[PDB]
């Protein structure tokens, strides 16, 4: 399973978890509703840099299944967690799992691209603004490099 050659693989599962815990404390939705994301994507077995390769294939293949997996994971239908909320949370986390060290630029870009259909004029700025706040802490040097042209 997880390599964890020298230092614990547990870090990865935490970096995955912080997404859900953030959405929890930030969106202030019911614990289980958000917790469900891990019921669909079990972090334990996938928490390690070796599994990431497995994960990207799971992204290309099981993206749709993952998105749908939220509905049977709860006692309630998929739409409980608002369209934008779930759209961003599930995809961003699934990517984050294998993109923990990847530029927020690309992750946010993709998130914004999805936000188009879900939130449109509000959504694309909304998702940028919410992720930005973390990015300025997890990658300050890059966030300070704001190039308009």
């Amino acid at each position: 399973g997880p390599g964890s050659m020298k230092k614990s693989a547990r870090r990865q599962s935490r970096e995955l978890a912080t997404q859900g815990l953030y959405q929890w404390l930030l969106s202030n939705a019911a614990p289980g509703e958000i917790d469900a994301q891990l019921r669909g994507a079990l972090g334990y077995d996938k928490a390690d840099k070796t599994l990431l390769d497995t994960i990207l294939h799971g992204v290309i293949r099981e993206h749709a299944t993952l998105a749908e997996a939220i509905s049977p994971s709860l006692d309630r239908p998929i739409d409980q967690l608002s369209p934008v909320e779930r759209a961003v949370l599930l995809i961003a986390t699934y990517e984050l799992t294998h993109q923990i060290e990847t530029p927020y630029r690309v992750i946010i870009n993709e998130a914004v691209e999805l936000a188009k259909t879900f939130g449109g004029s509000d959504g694309y700025k909304y998702v940028n603004g919410v992720l930005d706040k973390l990015a300025v802490k997890l990658r300050p040097a890059e966030t300070q490099a704001r190039r308009g042209a």
